[PDB]
């Protein structure tokens, strides 16, 4: 085994962890066992008092884009729509007004961000939308920022999933309910990691996490290399404990805990959900950890630190001198717990515009033949129930917006299903939107918002509606979901039926996808008369009126592609989800740090639409290409250190030093003002390298015609390493380095040559 | 028989008839029979040309709320939903408005207004809603200014349908189609009209009509006394032509010409639709009128009088000197008509903005028990699909607005189904405008649009929804149309179980019917959870941007019912609507005069909201009646002058001279402002007489809290007047008249005597 380090508060943490310890010193074996595993409460997990000491119950509640299940409250757009803006900006504001709402509805620890768990291995992840980037550089500086705005805004932050938790079939959560087991169906999936993987790609963004000072982590549902994530010695202990010095409480995911003992002893701080959800998601500690210390199976010093690490955060937030107020929100649902709601609500000036401006920097141009921007077209055609209310209210999928009939017409896809999910005060649907423009330019506009295939008349409606429409606006979705994959590329409901009635009837089709990832758009994507195309992603409340603005060249596009949209689902890594019914189900990772556009630029696979594609109203040209080896700097601003080995550590160093920067210049070259998301390159040489690695992104805003700017960036030394399976620490591999600057992932016009 | 009066042009038309007569001289039998029959072309129907002397063919089009099957204009409010207005103002300018939007279109001739027929003897009559009031005085006044407004703006009017049309069952049009003709099935319904009742009941609005200068009339599909009504010498030649003094042009409903001779020589002027619509309604003339004058069977001067009638309109209105432009939209529809449609747009500044106040100025207030105005409600749930948009399009059900399916989900309801519909450039929904306001408050809003009984899921989401709603706005529906009468007062679609399942789940429900008349609430008016009923009727385009700002306070109340709102069916005149397979189908006029409230009053049966009922914010106290006999007037304002005998005619004198003047004062007794509909109500005595007539109205607007101000009712001779069926004249008969003041017809605190 690898022994369990005890927690120090590295550095930001100090004096809470004093505060913490003196606590902990204090508290009896019952006391211990209380903290350290989850009670019966309004949230989706909630720790015991320690009533004689004065420490209260710590509400836990989901979700990454706010609290989920409360009224009073606003919906953010999703992970997958904020790293689509590129924008750093955009990022951390998100970050920091969820965290305001989760403070003012009275949650301690949010079950947020998700910060590289799944990360991107296979496309058709159900839950992938809850993250960011399939790119573990871009991955890593948004969970820094997702993590800071939490904190900043005073809740504590739970990133998840640790770790290489890539997909959701067979995740199989420990459940024991109406004698029926899964211990005794299928254990969940392993992820079979090599090292070298584990440590170049799974592992960054929660570096990065640690980093910026996450609170705790949660600890996944799949097993690796057959051991569950939650007692995994090598993962808990060491990896995250020891090598990324993390000084936090490790919680399990909702049924990730599978046995009392192991898990004690491997890592795990917090059981949740504890006699939470009937106790039957396993309830191993509790009163069985009380016996385990008594009777000398587990070492209450242990147990000790597990308290001092879940009170780290509640003295560093100061949740102590400035309580979260009462959370009022039965957020669990009867039967399960039936208990009444109170009502508050949160929503401040100004959160309305930031979502609003979210989507307005996201919503991404993937084909445009000249029909974009709109000038003042005067018949205007929609199509599709995206472009409107769900028929039953939108939140009539219930607490995890995923309750509603297979067939339900859910309307505008603003947000995916599960616990990542959130209500919704109001849908600013796309049809509301654009007919208030249609209004001002004294137009007429008609939409089709039935299912084109089982509603009679809709059919005919869409024949007799089109031919006459100046422009035809198809409006299309794929809602996935927590707790399965996608089949495939499939676009949900109606869609496939839309797009084949849409091209027969109508030369001007401007198609607009609301998804949770990537579709299957091949059958039309070249077809003339789809003259444009654009991915919108999840808007979250402020759906319509974000994207009409784009349409209609008030401002120019500038979201980028934060993942590969290949042509077929046969062009990923193989076996991006493994269906099996053995009973010890294996996933093995030999696709190695080659996933999304690292696997297609290795195979020589030409994607649809690349990654960190993006078209705008205008065009940009790139020149002057400068790095400035004498451009260094201490790394001053962390929150926690990591103790990550590497060659060149010297005491006073660090393997997040920027050891130079890159210098290029953006010339709009157009007719149309516009903003323009710059992205650097590097191929590190070695053996089994990827061809090019994210290590830059930059947001030049709304550069004039004729206009030029600098775009930066800054190189740290871990970005120019690799890591020695070897030695086991990182090292700046000898050879020679290119280094590429330009518009995707595939359009880098500069490049040049770096040696150390 | 009655012979047929030849045109002199009368009053205003003196200098247009010389130049009609100038014209028709110079025609030949073939040119005569060109112009008095319908052509194929683009509109509803179309007088052939007469080529030879530059007589182009003129465009007759559908329909009383503006031109129907055309895109580029506006959907205006219904003449039931301007009637409920009760504001002379506003049925002016929304005529007005209409007829700009057909000249501009290139109509010559409307057919437009609804000016009596139906009047309103049954209430399940399914085209009640084109017209006004169920009331001769009221309806008289709404058809003047309607006509007025039409004219004005450049378009001849072909005010409609003389007369007794009172029911859609069994019209039985002419149509000889695929073997099958009505004559062999069915005749018309006729109407059994004794002479007193035709001329103080359904002549009233129609003398109006002639007054204000219509230029043609159109002849219903009833009969009368077993006479068709186009070839009923006693209506067309005698009462029209010859009382009335009628010199304009009486044109045939669209099959309702029976017969080629005895409509020549028994008043009609022009066969429409002729060889439109496939000639299957009947074509009488054309060709088959050449034979009838050359072989000497019809009169060829006769025929020169019915040229002369329409080319009158033609030439006062100066559709000569200043032509329409091109009538551009095929409002036939293929097969029946192939041809293209060009495009041309009409709607001015101002058109939404007007049809906007006609909405909020309209809508009525049944109950409030306290729940309206709404402050800031936070928590807004909204049933019904009449809250939003219809699922294929607020068009979809084509170009009557009567081909969805049965079951079809139609959204709001803004105008009925049939020939008097229009299209629509947008719907702004209820819900759209609600959640604005919502927005605004910070609130949260939740709409259940779909089918309560039929879609899965719908109920719970109702039950999950209601509970913890501030207030349920619940939006009901009862679409009707030309060519049926509705079974009965039951609620369209799903409405019965929307209000059933509202009251079971909240205890503020707010309800708002968009209705073509009275609909059976029952089951609910009385339940304590209904807090507040309004019924907004049809709003045409602008239906949520109307009510809204009425539910919300920034405007009161202040519209009336133009009709009477009976507990049950049973409670109005009997045999309403007579069913039989009868070949020669009666209804006998038993009822006489007295229909409507007028059947409710003589009865001595309450109805649940009397004619002239409707709620405000605020609260009106009246005082004052003064009768100024001094008061009187010369009547010099009209178009045209009608011949109708009178007792008291003296060659300097007339029906419609002002013979005394009723004032009163109205005071704003309540906390907020308000404006008021004054009524006034004469009786008049003789034998079966009616217990009131109303005989006046005025709306004095925005009256502030304590403030007062004079009402003023000018009293025409005809208003005391009545007629002698034994001397054939109108006579004020001697004894002591009744004059009524007050806020509805059973709410009249102040009252006082005038013997003449
Ligand atoms: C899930 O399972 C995978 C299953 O393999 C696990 O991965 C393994 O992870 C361990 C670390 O826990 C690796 O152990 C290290 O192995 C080094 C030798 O590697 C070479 O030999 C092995 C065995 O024959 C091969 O498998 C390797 O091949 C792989 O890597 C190469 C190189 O890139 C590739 O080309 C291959 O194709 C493979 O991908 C190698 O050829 C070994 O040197 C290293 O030794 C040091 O580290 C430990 C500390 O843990 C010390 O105890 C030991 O004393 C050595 O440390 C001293 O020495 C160095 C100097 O040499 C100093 O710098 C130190 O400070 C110190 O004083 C270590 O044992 C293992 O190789 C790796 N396998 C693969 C295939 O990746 C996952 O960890 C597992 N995960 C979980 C979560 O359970
Ligand atoms: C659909 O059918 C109904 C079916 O009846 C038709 O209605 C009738 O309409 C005609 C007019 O076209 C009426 O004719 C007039 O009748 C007068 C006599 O009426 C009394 O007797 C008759 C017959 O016995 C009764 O039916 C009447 O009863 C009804 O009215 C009374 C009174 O209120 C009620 O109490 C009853 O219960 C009924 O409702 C009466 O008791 C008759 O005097 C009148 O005579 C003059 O008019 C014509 C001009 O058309 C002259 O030719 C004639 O010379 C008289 O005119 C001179 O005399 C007067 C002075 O007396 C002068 O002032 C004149 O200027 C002139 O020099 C006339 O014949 C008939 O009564 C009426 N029936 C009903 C039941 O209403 C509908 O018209 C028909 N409609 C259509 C469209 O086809
Ligand atoms: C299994 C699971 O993930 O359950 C939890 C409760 O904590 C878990 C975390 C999870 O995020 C949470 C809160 C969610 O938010 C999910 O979005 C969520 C799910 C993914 C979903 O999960 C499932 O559908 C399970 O696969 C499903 N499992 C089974 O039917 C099953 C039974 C025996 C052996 C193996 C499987 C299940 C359905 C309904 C109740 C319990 C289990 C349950 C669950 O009801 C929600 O489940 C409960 O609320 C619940 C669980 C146990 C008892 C009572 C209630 C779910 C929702 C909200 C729909
Ligand atoms: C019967 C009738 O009212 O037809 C007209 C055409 O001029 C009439 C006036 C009417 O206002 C007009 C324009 C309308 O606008 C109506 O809203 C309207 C109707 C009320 C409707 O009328 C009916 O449904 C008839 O009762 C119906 N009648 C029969 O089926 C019938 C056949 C034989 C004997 C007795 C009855 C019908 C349906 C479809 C085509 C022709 C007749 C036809 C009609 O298609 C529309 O009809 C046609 O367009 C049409 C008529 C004949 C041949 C070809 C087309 C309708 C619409 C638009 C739906
Ligand atoms: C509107 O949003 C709805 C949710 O709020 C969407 O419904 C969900 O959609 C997904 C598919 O996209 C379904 O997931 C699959 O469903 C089935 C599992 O169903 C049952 O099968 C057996 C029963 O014998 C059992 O094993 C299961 O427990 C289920 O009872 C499988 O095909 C997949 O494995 C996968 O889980 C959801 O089931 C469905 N939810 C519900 C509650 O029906 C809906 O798709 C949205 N509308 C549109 C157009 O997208
Ligand atoms: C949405 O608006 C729709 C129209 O655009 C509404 O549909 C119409 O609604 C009325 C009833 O409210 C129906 O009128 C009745 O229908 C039938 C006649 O149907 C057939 O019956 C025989 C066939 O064997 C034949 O004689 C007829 O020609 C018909 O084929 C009778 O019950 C009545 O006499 C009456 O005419 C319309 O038929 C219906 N239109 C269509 C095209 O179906 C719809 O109701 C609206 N939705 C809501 C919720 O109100
Ligand atoms: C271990 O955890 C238990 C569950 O959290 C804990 O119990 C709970 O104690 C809290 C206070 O710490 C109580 O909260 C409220 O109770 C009283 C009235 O009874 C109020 O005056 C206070 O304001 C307070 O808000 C909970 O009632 C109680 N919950 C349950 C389910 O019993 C135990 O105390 C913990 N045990 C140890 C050894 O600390
Ligand atoms: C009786 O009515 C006929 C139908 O309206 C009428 O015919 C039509 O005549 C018009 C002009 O009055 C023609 O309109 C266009 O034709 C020529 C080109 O062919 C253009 O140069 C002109 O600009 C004009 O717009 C119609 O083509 C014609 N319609 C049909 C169906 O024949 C007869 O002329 C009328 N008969 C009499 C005796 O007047
Ligand atoms: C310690 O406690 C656990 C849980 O009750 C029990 O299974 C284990 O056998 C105990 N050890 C001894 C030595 O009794
Ligand atoms: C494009 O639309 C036109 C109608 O606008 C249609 O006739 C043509 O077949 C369509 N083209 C394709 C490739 O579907
Ligand atoms: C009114 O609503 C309440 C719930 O708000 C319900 O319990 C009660 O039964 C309802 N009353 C009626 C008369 O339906
Ligand atoms: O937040 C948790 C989620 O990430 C996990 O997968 O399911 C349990 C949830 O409550
Ligand atoms: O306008 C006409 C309408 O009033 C009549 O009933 O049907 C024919 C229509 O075209």
């Amino acid at each position: 085994q690898w022994p369990a380090p005890l927690a120090n508060g590295g550095k930001s943490w100090a004096s809470a962890f004093k505060k913490a310890k003196a606590t902990v010193t204090e508290m009896t074996v019952e006391e211990l066992a209380n903290i350290t595993s989850g009670v019966i409460g309004l949230c989706s997990g909630v720790t015991g008092a320690v009533t004689r000491l004065g420490i209260p119950e710590f509400c836990l509640q989901d979700g990454p884009i706010g609290p989920r299940g409360v009224h009073g409250s606003s919906q953010f757009p999703a992970g997958l729509t904020v790293a689509a803006t590129w924008d750093r900006t955009l990022m951390y504001a998100r970050a920091r007004g969820m965290g305001q709402e989760f403070h003012d509805q009275g949650v301690h620890l949010a079950l947020a961000p998700v910060t590289g768990g799944p990360l991107g291995r296979t496309p058709l992840n159900g839950r992938g939308w809850e993250g960011t980037f399939a790119d573990p550089y871009a991955c890593g500086e948004a969970s820094y920022l997702s993590v800071k705005g939490l904190t900043d805004a005073g809740v504590a932050t739970v990133s998840k999933h640790w770790i290489a938790y890539e997909q959701e079939t067979s995740r199989n959560l420990y459940i024991d309910i109406d004698g029926v087991s899964q211990a005794d169906i299928q254990l969940p999936i392993s992820s079979n990691v090599d090292d070298l993987t584990m440590h170049e790609l799974y592992m960054w963004s929660f570096a990065e996490a640690v980093r910026a000072g996450t609170n705790h982590i949660m600890c996944s549902y799949n097993r690796i290399n057959n051991t569950h994530s939650c007692s995994n010695a090598k993962g808990l202990n060491q990896l995250l404990k020891t090598e990324l010095n993390f000084q936090g409480g490790v919680v399990s995911d909702w049924g990730g805990q599978w046995d009392s003992v192991p898990a004690a002893e491997n890592g795990l701080d917090v059981a949740m959900p504890g006699k939470g959800f009937l106790g039957a998601l396993g309830d191993f500690w509790g009163a069985t950890l009380v016996e385990l210390i008594n009777n000398g199976t587990v070492s209450e010093d242990l147990v000790r630190d597990k308290a001092v690490r879940i009170l780290t955060g509640y003295y560093y937030l100061g949740q102590d001198t400035n309580p979260p107020p009462p959370f009022v929100y039965n957020t669990i649902g009867a039967p399960t717990l039936n208990a009444t709601s109170g009502y508050r609500n949160v929503r401040k000036p100004g959160t309305a515009e930031l979502i609003k401006e979210i989507g307005s920097a996201s919503v991404t141009l993937l084909k445009n033949t000249g029909s974009l921007p709109l000038k003042h077209p005067q018949r205007i055609a929609v199509l599709g129930n995206d472009a409107t209310y769900n028929v039953l209210g939108p939140n009539a999928c219930g607490l995890a917006n995923s309750a509603c009939d297979i067939d339900n017409l859910n309307g505008t896809l603003t947000t995916g299903g599960g616990s990542g999910s959130a209500l919704s005060p109001y849908t600013i649907t796309p049809l509301e939107a654009l007919q208030k423009r249609a209004i001002e330019d004294n137009a007429e506009i008609a939409a089709v918002v039935a299912n084109s295939n089982t509603t009679t008349g809709a059919e005919d409606a869409i024949a007799a509606l089109l031919p006459d429409a100046d422009v035809t606006f198809v409006f299309l979705n794929r809602y996935s979901e927590q707790g399965a994959d996608a089949p495939d590329f499939s676009l949900g409901g109606d869609g496939d039926n839309l797009m084949d009635l849409a091209v027969t009837y109508s030369s001007n089709v401007v198609v607009v996808i609301h998804t949770t990832g990537v579709v299957d758009i091949e059958k039309w994507a070249d077809n003339p008369n789809v003259t444009a195309i654009l991915v919108a992603y999840l808007p979250g409340q402020e759906a319509g009126n974000s994207l009409v603005p784009v349409l209609y060249g008030d401002v120019a596009p500038s979201g980028k592609l934060p993942w590969t949209w290949g042509k077929s689902i046969d062009d990923y890594v193989p076996n991006g989800v493994v269906y099996t019914d053995a009973y010890s189900p294996q996933s093995n990772f030999t696709e190695g740090v080659f996933i999304d556009y690292r696997w297609f630029d290795k195979m020589g696979i030409t994607p649809r639409y690349e990654f960190g594609f993006g078209l705008s109203y205008t065009t940009f040209t790139y020149s002057n290409l400068i790095v400035d080896h004498g451009r260094w700097a201490k790394d001053y601003s962390s929150v926690m250190e990591t103790a990550e080995p590497f060659a060149e550590w010297d005491g006073t160093n660090s393997l997040y030093d920027v050891i130079f920067t890159v210098f290029a210049t953006i010339t709009n070259t157009g007719n149309l003002t516009g903003s323009e998301v710059a992205q650097l390159y590097i191929s590190i040489p070695g053996d089994n390298q990827p061809v090019r690695q994210l290590r830059g992104f930059d947001k030049i805003k709304d550069l004039p015609v004729g206009d030029s700017a600098v775009v930066t960036f800054p190189i740290r030394r871990k970005d120019v390493s690799s890591w020695s399976v070897v030695d086991q620490l990182w090292y700046v591999p000898n050879g020679d380095f290119l280094i590429s600057v330009g518009g995707s992932s595939r359009d880098l016009p500069l490049n040049t040559t770096w040696t150390p």
